[PDB]
């Protein structure tokens, strides 16, 4: 009923306007318009070039999260797009799990103290005599 039964609630289509999303898009061309003065134009295009380039990547869609997208850029990548995106990745300040995408070196786990030394007496013990310890020696 008006959209796509009940009312476009699980909304299903993606929109009329059909732009890598809107507030997704939008925070793309925001920090676009946030750089270099250029209404419309045709900057653009340089654009369109790394947006296709993830379309071949129908993985970041299903889940639709630029997440991913800054994720495809070969941290590298030509243009200022990056440069546009990093003002985006810039106003993430949530560091994940800094531990996962390693081989298996990154930091030693010793979280707990070192194990004691073969021998029970270790901190510097009292010198008293008792009835027990003579010494003599």
């Amino acid at each position: 009923h008006m959209g796509q039964i009940h009312g476009l609630s699980p909304t299903p289509i993606p929109k009329a306007p059909r732009g890598l999303s809107t507030h997704h898009w939008l925070n793309f061309l925001q920090a676009a318009y946030r750089l270099q003065p250029g209404p419309s134009d045709f900057d653009f295009q340089q654009l369109r070039r790394f947006l296709k380039l993830a379309l071949k990547t129908p993985i970041w869609l299903n889940p639709i999260d630029y997440s991913l997208l800054a994720s495809l850029i070969p941290k590298g990548y030509p243009g200022r797009v990056v440069e546009i995106i990093n003002i985006l990745v810039k106003n993430q300040v949530s560091p994940s799990a800094p531990a996962a995408p390693v081989p298996t070196p990154i930091c030693p786990t010793t979280t707990p103290p070192p194990p004691p030394p073969p021998s029970p007496e270790a901190h510097v013990p009292p010198p008293y005599v008792e009835p027990t310890t003579t010494q003599c020696f």
